[PDB]
Parts: structure tokens; sequence; C-alpha cells
């Protein structure tokens, strides 16, 4: 009954039973009586004419076209151009913006996240004919050539991830639909409950601002007002009061996304919706320039996720692969979550239907994962609304239960939702504006790294968050965050020798001159440790205790309280040579004698324990003479592994490394386990532990992790590097058997690399799992150093 007069699109929203002008009101069913007609005009359309031009304001029109229209800031975006002979944004030369050029009284550049659903990185060069503005934007400000988003590539979890640089298992939206059971509630697109504020977890960016004395716009706009009023809208915002304006606005399309599951994301009928953005970003520019803003704010164009092709015909049933169909909920879709379909069913049991849908077809376009066991790199599990089943599904496809439920509801051709680091699903990113760099191009990075960036240019403190910040500082002209190494939390100990060989009962057995005994004596008071730990030794980020040994080939942190080392890390150059195991070592395991038989792992736990074998870091095949292979079998190199990962282990250090070694021109190498029992991507502590090898207190790793390190340029050798570096890392599941691997029953070769590459890692994420902190010594600037820690080598194509 109330009205929106002098209210309309209120940034504060008013309580209930009071009537609401402000942008959810729709969204709700709430909006003052006079709503549509006084803040969803629409008369004479968007653009003014020749005619309109110092015409009379009337009030009722959509936008204006009277000399008043400037100051009041609600002129239509091509006034000046029709009116007053200017050129459209578009049509301008690019001239480097150095310092911000803002009115009087602005006490920041303002912020504009221009974001547009489904926007695919490849439409950038495929569709740059039809789109001249997002072009212009591009090749003037700062780009990569595609930004990855989060799994899964769905549009709730990737906007609320880069409104608040959460991994959605941490902020809470897993998924476009879910079921919360200790609130027992769903959430769904369509409906009421998803405006609940307990689904939405972290501090997003508007409330970051806000906290912070920093005004806020909308970021939320109801489908049904059209694109050129929330332009309109956030250019009067810009026109309000100093005391009244928002620095930070988010404007929203739901195209290319809408047409792109329709058509496909490369249908004939794509064209029509790209040419409409770019004329949406003409429009905003073309305003902005019109306040004199237009090299005063920064813009963010940036997509929540791409497309794929998707048709019906690429489903696959869980009903042709389960007895009991109707005692399971699916989520469906471009993923699966399964979960039982009444909790009061005793009967139901995970690791059966698991097994049920396990390399069942020869090419079987989904596979089962319990969530733990999901790759890494996904940081998904550790949220209740995860299920503890969970299906990824092949890029193209489609998971449902019963083929029912596909035909009662091919109408698309369009969909995504996939693994991250699929290609189709890739999305963008352009920054322009005083704060950004002039006609750059970065690297391409996750989107869990812009909130940090956003705040930077807000001047705001960001929330705890899963970016690394500074990571991104190369895209910024200034207001770089210039972080500091966190402090090592433990130093370690050098032990020496200490311990008589009869002081250790391992069940341990090995068939076991003065120029060369003075060199033994130096290689383990660590001479070599420059070739073999090219960027300092890692820290440890935690209270532990301790040991640095040093080898010829190797050198180590080995870890008392965990019985193994926390890392080991060596060098192989180009020229190495693998050899192979003499006959008289197969089973031999040396004890340590720097390292008391109480901190060791001995070989009558494993032998007791029938399904634990061991293996060891530092791989002996790669040794550098006869005699420096005999330190690959100290009990301190050791690791707890099933015979089944021993396979996946064997080949790696035998034939791949040697491998990257010849076409890296050398690699480093720091592997080590990793310890995550309760899969919140974080390192256990020692009471966390859930399994120890029989019998003893050896605790057995959820994982274990490499990381590969090499000159970026490639004709200078790892070790002789002078610039910058280039890694890849895996965090391989350490699992009793291979069932991940449908071909595993061949050769390794058909199928290891295979799996080392669903599992690629950056190194922060083995850093988090490790407690550890790596490349503290290098020549090179901090913020390069973390942009190579948050680097993924995805293995896809161009
Ligand atoms: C990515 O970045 C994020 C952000 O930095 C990292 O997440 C942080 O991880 C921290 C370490 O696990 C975690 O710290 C805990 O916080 C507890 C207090 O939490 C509340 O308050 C904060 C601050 O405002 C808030 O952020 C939290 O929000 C979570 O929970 C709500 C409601 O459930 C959600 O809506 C929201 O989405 C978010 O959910 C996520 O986090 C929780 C865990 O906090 C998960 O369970 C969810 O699945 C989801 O992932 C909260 O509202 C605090 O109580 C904890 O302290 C316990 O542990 C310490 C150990 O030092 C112990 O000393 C304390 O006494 C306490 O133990 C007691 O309780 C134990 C458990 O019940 C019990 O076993 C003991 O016996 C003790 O009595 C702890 O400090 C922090 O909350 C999150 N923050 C967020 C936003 O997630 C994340 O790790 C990064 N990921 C990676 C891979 O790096
Ligand atoms: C650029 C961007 C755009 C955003 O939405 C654009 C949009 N408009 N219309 C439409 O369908 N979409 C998708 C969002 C976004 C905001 C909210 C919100 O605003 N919230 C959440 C908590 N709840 C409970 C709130 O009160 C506020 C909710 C979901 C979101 F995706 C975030 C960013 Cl960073
Ligand atoms: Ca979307
Ligand atoms: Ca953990
Ligand atoms: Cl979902
Ligand atoms: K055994
Ligand atoms: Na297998
Ligand atoms: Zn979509």
């Amino acid at each position: 009954s109330g009205s929106c007069k002098g209210r309309c699109f209120e940034l504060q929203e008013v309580g209930p039973p009071d009537c609401r002008c402000d942008n959810l009101c729709k969204s709700y069913s709430s909006c003052c009586h006079d709503f549509d007609e006084l803040c969803l005009k629409t008369a004479r359309g968007w653009e003014c004419t020749k005619d309109r031009c110092g015409e009379v304001r009337n009030e009722e029109n959509a936008c204006h076209c009277s000399e008043d229209c400037l100051s009041r800031g609600d002129c239509c975006t091509n006034y000046q151009v029709v009116c007053k002979g200017e050129s459209h944004w578009v049509d301008d030369d690019c001239e480097e913006i150095k310092v911000p050029e803002c009115p009087a009284g602005f006490v920041r550049p303002p912020l504009i996240i221009f974001s547009v659903d489904g926007f695919r990185a490849s439409y950038m060069k495929k569709g740059s004919k039809v789109m001249p503005n997002i072009e212009k934007l591009r090749s003037c400000g700062t780009h990569a050539p595609y930004m990855r988003p989060v799994y899964p590539t769905k549009t709730f979890p990737n906007l609320y991830t880069l409104a608040t640089g959460l991994y959605p298992e941490s902020h809470g939206i897993v998924g476009n639909s879910m079921y919360d059971p200790v609130f027992d509630a769903s959430f769904h697109l369509r409906g009421r409950e998803k405006f609940n504020h307990r689904w939405w977890g972290g501090q997003p960016l508007w409330i970051t601002a806000t906290k912070q004395g920093v005004r806020a716009g909308t970021f939320f706009w109801s489908v049904s007002i059209p694109h050129e009023r929330r332009i309109l809208t956030i250019l009067q915002w810009l026109s309000l009061p100093d005391n009244e304006r928002p620095s930070v606005y988010a404007f929203y399309s739901e195209q290319p996304d809408f047409s792109g599951h329709k058509y496909g994301p490369f249908g004939p009928e794509m064209t029509n919706p790209l040419r409409e953005i770019d004329k949406t970003v003409g429009q905003l520019m073309d305003g902005l320039k019109q306040l004199r803003l237009h090299r005063c704010v920064n813009v963010i164009f940036v997509g929540d996720h791409g497309m794929e092709d998707v048709t019906c015909d690429r489903t696959e049933f869980l009903s042709n692969y389960l007895t009991n169909v109707d005692d399971i909920t699916l989520v469906p879709g471009t993923l699966g979550r399964i979960r039982a379909k009444s909790i009061n069913n005793s009967k139901y049991d995970p690791k059966t239907i698991i097994a049920a849908l396990t390399c069942k077809k020869p090419d079987q376009h989904f596979k089962p994962y319990m969530k733990q066991h999901l790759p890494k790199r996904l940081h998904y599990a550790n949220n209740r609304r995860i299920e503890d089943i969970h299906l990824l599904v092949d890029r193209r496809w489609h998971v449902a239960r019963k083929p029912l439920d596909v035909y009662k509801k091919c109408f698309f051709q369009g969909d995504h939702g996939f693994d991250n680091k699929v290609n189709s699903m890739q999305t963008v990113f352009v920054g322009y504006g005083p704060t950004f760099k002039y006609r750059t191009k970065v690297p391409p990075f996750e989107n869990i790294e812009l909130y940090n960036v956003m705040c930077d240019l807000l001047g705001l403190k960001p929330a705890p968050n899963n970016g690394t910040h500074g990571s991104l500082n190369h895209l910024l002209r200034t207001n770089t965050f210039r972080p500091t190494m966190p402090d090592e939390v433990s130093r370690p100990n050098y032990p020496g020798i200490m311990y008589l060989q009869s002081e250790f009962d391992l069940g341990c057995t090995c068939d076991d001159n003065k120029l060369e005994e003075l060199n033994k004596r130096l290689h383990t008071k660590g001479s070599t440790k420059e070739r073999h730990l090219l960027y300092g030794r890692p820290a440890v980020l935690y209270r532990t205790s301790y040991d640095i040994l040093y080898h010829t080939d190797f050198e180590s942190g080995y870890s008392e309280i965990f019985l193994m080392p926390l890392w080991t890390s060596y060098t192989i150059s180009k020229q190495a040579e693998v050899s192979s195991i003499p006959e008289h070592l197969t089973n031999c395991v040396r004890p340590d004698v720097r390292v008391s038989p109480g901190f060791s792992q001995n070989c009558l736990a494993y032998k007791n324990d029938k399904q634990m074998s061991y293996g060891f870091l530092f791989p002996p095949y790669l040794s550098s003479s006869p005699e420096a292979k005999y330190d690959a079998f100290l009990v301190t190199n050791m690791v707890p592994m099933y015979p089944a990962f021993k396979r996946v282990w064997a080949y790696f250090q035998r034939v791949l490394v040697k491998k990257y070694a010849s076409e890296r021109n050398g690699v480093n190498v720091i592997s080590g386990p990793i310890f995550d029992y309760n899969y919140d991507g974080l390192r256990d502590t020692e009471d966390e532990i859930k399994q120890y090898v029989e019998g003893s207190s050896i605790p057995v790793p959820t994982h274990y992790y490499s990381i590969i390190t090499s000159c970026l340029d490639f004709t200078q050798p790892a070790d002789k590097c002078d610039g910058p570096l280039s890694v890849s890392s895996f965090i391989l599941p350490h699992r009793p058997d291979n069932d991940e691997s449908c071909n595993s029953s061949e050769d390794e070769s058909k199928w290891v690399e295979e799996l080392m590459k669903m599992h690629t890692a950056r190194v922060r994420d083995i850093e988090h799992l490790t407690g550890l902190d790596f490349y503290r010594k290098t020549s090179r600037s901090y913020s390069e150093i973390l942009t190579l820690k948050t680097y993924l080598h995805t293995y896809e194509s161009e």
C-alpha cells in the first residue's frame, strides 16, 4: 500500500509489512503498488534520437535526452553521441590510464563487476568480430586467456566463490541443488528456501565492504529487471552525492548461458546473444564516458563457468547398473550425488553401491567415488551437504536415475557442471581501469583468487579465504599486497651418528679407504645439499620434532612423530641414469645410525601386516653410484604403501621421473606423505590418524605428493636456472586397490600417467595438506613465487 516515489532500487532494504522498492522485492512478491510504474519505466525505449535532443524532461520516459539529464545522471547512454556529437567509447583509441581520473569527491576508484553467465573462455577469440566493446576492454586492459572456475562448474557455487574467495565446501553453496541434513532442508534454484541466510557461509564482498565503511550497490538482480535498467541504475547510483554513492557494483547477465543451454556453446543462434552482451558493455562504457568516469572506474568482466555440448542421448542411467535403484536419491546431471532415499533403510550400503557402479561398461561415461577419494584439487568433500557418494561425469554426458527422468520433464544442447579442469568449462577475466595494467596478458588463474584482488582494488582487508593473497599482484598497476613469508615454527635437529647397528631390533635385514671415507662423511654432513635442495629447505609451519638427514643423492626432513619423512628432496639431471635394484638388496632395509630405534619404523610390522607393504621416497632406481644406492635403503627413507599403490609409485619413480628430467632438462623433486583422514584439505594432527601399520605406531598416509620443479627456460638445466621456474605436482590417493583405474590390469604405461594427471595439484594444495612452506630461498620475487605455488598443470590441450 506504501509508495516507491523517490525510493527506486533503494540500497537499504526495508522491513515488511512496509512495502519494498529494493531490487529483491519482485523475488519476494513485496513490491509497492507503484514499483513497475516508477522504477521500471520503459516509455520511448533506451536510446536518444536526433529529435529528442534538448527535449523538456518527461518523467515517464525510460531515460532522458533533456539538457538537465547529465547532472541528474539519467540520460540515455547514447545522449552525448546523438546530441553533442561525441564518439562511442568503442571508437576512441585506447590510451593508458596511469592514474585514476575521477571527479572531485571520489575517495577511491569505484569497482564494477560485470558478470556474464556461461561465457566460455574461447568466446573471446571465436566471437571477437561481433564483440567490439569487449574486445577493446580485453586488448586495452589486463586479461587472462581463461579463468578457472570452481567445481561444480555451476552458477551459484561460482558466483558465491567470486563473492567470498572460498571453495564451495567452505562457503556452503556446493551445488545448484542441495539437502542439508542438519537443518533437514532443501535448497533449489526455483523457490523461496534459497534466500534463507543459513545456506550462505563466509563473508561476501558486499559485507566485507560494508563492515569497513565502503558502500555497496546490489549484486543480485531479479530476472525481470531488463539489462538496460540494471545499467541505468548503476549509472544513477554513480551520480549520487559522495556520502551516499556506492563504491562497488555488480551487473549480471543470464546470457550467453540461457541460449547456450538451448543451442549448444557454438550453435549458430549464439551469435546474437554475444552481440547483445557487447551492446550492453557499450552502453555501460558510453554511460561512464558521459559521466567522465570512463578513466576512473575499474571494470571487471568475468564469467561464472563455460558451456559444453550435451544432449539427452548422452545420458547414463543408474537403473542400468543398480538393481535397487528406488532405494537411492540422485542429484543428477553433469555430476551425480547419491544418498539413501530413506535413512531408516538399514540395508542401504554405499560400498556395494560404489562396487555396482565401478567399471561395469567398457566406455562408462561416469566414475563413482567416495567423496574423500575425489581428486584433492577439487576441494569437494568437507561439507555435510556433499553426499558421501559422488559421480564424476565425463564431459558431454549426463547421469540420471531412470530413463523416465529424462524424457518425463531432447530439448537442451548445452550444459555445464563438469570437472573444473575441463576446457569447455573455462571462463573469462578482463580487468580494465586505473588500477589494472595496460595491454597486459596474464597467465590463467582460478576464480578463488579474485576476492582478494577486489578487496585490494577497494582498499579492504579480505576476510580469511582460499585465495593466496599476492599471487595476482602481476595484474595490478598499484594497490599490490605485499605479504611476508610465514615464519618457521619448528626448527630441525641435525643428528650425527649416535646409535650402533646392534641397538636396532627391527626384523630388518640387509645383505650389507680414506679418500672415499672423508668423502662419505661430507655427504652425510650436507656437502651435496645445494644440488638437491635447490630452493632452500621447506619451512615447517607447525610445532613438531624433526631431523634434517643429508645423503649423496637426497635430503629429507624426517619426522620423529610420524616415523617417516615429511619431505624428501632430490635433483635428477637430464644425463642421469636409471639402474635397477641389485639382488643382494631386494628386501634390504638398513638401520639409520643417526635416528634412534624408538623413532624408526620396523620391518616386522610390515611382515605382520598382510595388507600393507612399503616403498621409498627417494627411488633406489635413481642412485648416482652403487655406493650411494645403500642410502636409498635406509629405514628413514621407507614409507608404508599398499601393493596396489606400489604399482603406481614404482612406475612414477622408475620411468616417469627420468622422462620428466629428459623433457625438462633436469628436474628437482620433492616427495612426501599426506595425512588427511577427515578430508578437510588440511594437515592432520597425530590424533586424527585412523590407520596404522598392524601392531605399530607407523601411521598410514592417505596420499603421496610430489612437486617437480625445473627452469621455465628449458635450455637451462634445473640446477643452474637464472630466471622463472616451471612446476607440476600431484597428490596421489594412497589406495589399497586400483579400482579408480578401469584399465589397471594392463601394463602401467597404459594407465598410471592418466591417473597422475587426474590428481594433478597446486603446490599450495600440498602446503595446506602438509603444513610446509616451499620455495623459501629463490632469487625470485615473493609474489612471483606465490603465482608459481597456485599454478595447476591441467593436461588439457590448447
Ligand atoms: C579455505 O578458507 C577457509 C576460511 O579461512 C578455511 O576454513 C576455515 O577453517 C578453519 C579451520 O578448520 C575453521 O576454524 C574453525 O572455526 C570454528 C568457528 O567457526 C564459526 O565461526 C567462523 C568465523 O566467523 C565461521 O567462518 C564458521 O562458518 C562455518 O560454519 C558455518 C555453520 O556450520 C557455515 O555456514 C559456513 O559455511 C562455514 O562452514 C564451513 O566450515 C566449517 C568448520 O568451521 C565446516 O564444518 C563446514 O563444513 C564448512 O566447511 C563458523 O560459523 C571453531 O569452532 C573451530 O575451532 C575448533 O577447532 C580448534 C582447533 O584449533 C579447537 O581448538 C577449538 O576449541 C574448536 O574445537 C572444538 O570443537 C571441535 C569441533 O566441533 C571439537 O572436536 C573439539 O572437541 C572442541 O571442543 C575452528 O577454529 C574456520 O571456521 C573455517 N572458516 C570457514 C568460513 O569455513 C578452510 O580451511 C580453507 N580451506 C583450505 C583447503 O585451505
Ligand atoms: C557478480 C555476482 C553476481 C551475483 O548474482 C548475480 C545474479 N543476479 N541475478 C541472478 O540470478 N544472479 C545469479 C552474486 C550473487 C549474490 C547473491 C546475494 O546477493 N546474496 C547471497 C546471500 N543472500 C541470502 C543475500 O542476502 C545476498 C546470491 C547469489 C549470487 F550469485 C554474486 C556475485 Cl559476486
Ligand atoms: Ca551460470
Ligand atoms: Ca585433515
Ligand atoms: Cl548441483
Ligand atoms: K605386508
Ligand atoms: Na582397476
Ligand atoms: Zn546454465
